């Protein structure tokens, strides 16, 4: 389940991936292109992977 696809769509409206239009970056390592590699640096990031769910649940989490 998890996501890859509305969580970098959610950090990248939110601040989880940073990236300049097309390329995308994450909190340490470029994740790739926004579609051709977002969340694919975020497919094998297993260490981070729940952070990014949790940099946008924890985002508003205690609103």
């Amino acid at each position: 389940i998890n996501f890859y696809g509305e969580l970098v769509d959610l950090g990248v409206k939110e601040k989880l991936i940073e990236k300049a239009g097309a390329w995308y970056s994450y909190k340490g390592e470029k994740i790739g292109q926004g579609k051709a590699n977002a969340t694919a640096w975020l497919k094998d990031n297993p260490e981070t992977a729940k952070e990014i769910e949790k940099k946008v649940r924890e985002l508003l989490l205690s609103n």
